[PDB]
C-alpha cells in the first residue's frame, strides 16, 4: 500500500527541505522583498512558494490527475516575485542534483516541466482543492511555521495524503531540527538539512536524516507514568494558541517542563519520544484549524503509538470536513488513553471556566 506515493512524498519533501534550509538567511536579510503579508496578516515568503512549487510539481509529474489542498496561492504575485521563486528552485536544483540525486525518480516531466513563470503560477494554483469527505487528495503546508522560519528558528515542510477523510500517509521535513537540543542524539548526515519523518497508516512511523532518506529508523512515543516528569510541546507564537490556558493545564496536572517551537516538528518530537503532550488551545473559539497544519502529524503520531484529538470533546480529528477542522483546538499525547482523557478534560474545564 502506497509505495510509490511514499517515495514521491519523501523525495518532494526532501528537495523542498534543502531549499528552505538554504534560503532561510537570505529570506530574513531581504524581508522587504521576499515577504508578503496575506489577507489574514500572516506571512508568506519566497521559500513557502518555492516549496509548494517543487512539491506539487513532483506530485503532478508522478500522478497527473491528483488533487491537492495546498496552503498558498499565486494570485497577485508579480512577475518579479515569481522569477525569484523560479530562480531559487533552479539554484537549489544545482546543489541538489550534485549531492543528493535519487535514481529513477522524476521531479518534472514533459507535461510539467517547471521552466516558465506561467508554469510556477499554474503549479502553485493546483493547491486550490477544497478537500472533503470522499476520495484521494494531498494536503500540503509548504512551510509550516513561517514565523519561525523568519525568526531563524524551527519550521517544517509538511505533506500528507488523505483518502476518504482519513490521513493515510504523512511526511514532515524538519530542516533545522537538531536533536541534541532536545536531549537526544543526532544521526549521521543530520547537519546538512535536518530530518524527515514519515508514516503510512498501519505500517509504522520512521525517520532519517534528510540527506539520507534511504535508511529509515522506526520511532515510537515514550511512556512515562510519573506525569510530573512529562514535557509539553507548545507553539512559540502567543497568538497561535492560548498559552495562558495551556499553562493552567500544566499547573493543574503538575507537568512543569516545557518545550516551545513552531511547526509540526512538535509532532515529530512527540513521535520520536522526546516529549509527552502537545497542547494547542484556541484563543478564539470561532477559529477553525487548517488541515495542513495537522494532517501529516496525525498519521505519524498514530503510527508512533500516540493519541490525537481536539482540545475539548476528546474526539478524533476529522480530516474529511474540507480545508478546516470543525473541532476546537488540538491535543496530542503519548497516551495511554486515561492520561490523554485527563489532559483533554482539563482543557475543556479550563475553557469552560472562562
Ligand atoms: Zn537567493
Ligand atoms: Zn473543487
Ligand atoms: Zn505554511
Ligand atoms: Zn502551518
Ligand atoms: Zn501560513
Ligand atoms: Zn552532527
Ligand atoms: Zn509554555
Ligand atoms: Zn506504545
Ligand atoms: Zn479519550
Amino acid at each position: 500500500a502506497l509505495e510509490r506515493e511514499l517515495l514521491v512524498a519523501t523525495q518532494a519533501v526532501r528537495k523542498a527541505s534543502l531549499l528552505t534550509k538554504r534560503i532561510q538567511s537570505e529570506v530574513i536579510s531581504h524581508k522587504d522583498s521576499t515577504t508578503i503579508t496575506k489577507n489574514d496578516n500572516s506571512p508568506v515568503t519566497t521559500g513557502d512558494y518555492a516549496a509548494q512549487t517543487i512539491i506539487i510539481n513532483a506530485i503532478k509529474s508522478n500522478f497527473p490527475d491528483d488533487k491537492v489542498v495546498g496552503e498558498e496561492s499565486s494570485s497577485g504575485l508579480s512577475d518579479a516575485f515569481v522569477s525569484g521563486i523560479l530562480n531559487e528552485i533552479k539554484a537549489n536544483d544545482e546543489v541538489y542534483n550534485k549531492n543528493y540525486k535519487k535514481d529513477d525518480f522524476l521531479f518534472t516531466n514533459d507535461q510539467f516541466p517547471l521552466k516558465s513563470l506561467e508554469d510556477v503560477r499554474q503549479i502553485i494554483d493546483f493547491g486550490n482543492y477544497e478537500g472533503g469527505r470522499k476520495g484521494r487528495f494531498w494536503c500540503l503546508d509548504p512551510i509550516d511555521g513561517t514565523k519561525g522560519f523568519l525568526r531563524g528558528e524551527q519550521f517544517a515542510v509538511c505533506l500528507a495524503l488523505i483518502v476518504d477523510g482519513v490521513v493515510q500517509l504523512g511526511c514532515i521535513g524538519c530542516p533545522n531540527l537538531v536533536l541534541s537540543s532536545y536531549g537526544a542524539q543526532d544521526l549521521k548526515g543530520h547537519e546538512s538539512f535536518g530530518y524527515i519523518f514519515r508514516a503510512v497508516r498501519g505500517l509504522g512511523a520512521f525517520y532519517s536524516p534528510s540527506s539520507d532518506a534511504e535508511s529509515w529508523t522506526k520511532i515510537h512515543v515514550r511512556h512515562l507514568k510519573d506525569t510530573k516528569d512529562m514535557i509539553t510541546l507548545e507553539g512559540v507564537e502567543k497568538g497561535h494558541s492560548s498559552h495562558d490556558e495551556q499553562t493552567a493545564i500544566k499547573n493543574k496536572l503538575n507537568i512543569s517542563k516545557s518545550l516551545h517551537l513552531d511547526s509540526q516538528a512538535k509532532y515529530c518530537l512527540l513521535a520520536l519520544g522526546l516529549a509527552d503532550v502537545y497542547l494547542r488551545l484556541p484563543i478564539k473559539l470561532s477559529y477553525q484549524e487548517k488541515i495542513w497544519d495537522h494532517a501529516a502529524g496525525n498519521v505519524i503520531v498514530h503510527e508512533a503509538g500516540g493519541i490525537h484529538t481536539d482540545a475539548m470533546e476528546d474526539v478524533p480529528l476529522d480530516f474529511g470536513n474540507g480545508r478546516t477542522l470543525a473541532t476546537k483546538g488540538v491535543i496530542a499525547s503519548s497516551g495511554p488513553r486515561e492520561l490523554h482523557d485527563l489532559v483533554v478534560s482539563t482543557s475543556c474545564d479550563v475553557i469552560q471556566s472562562r
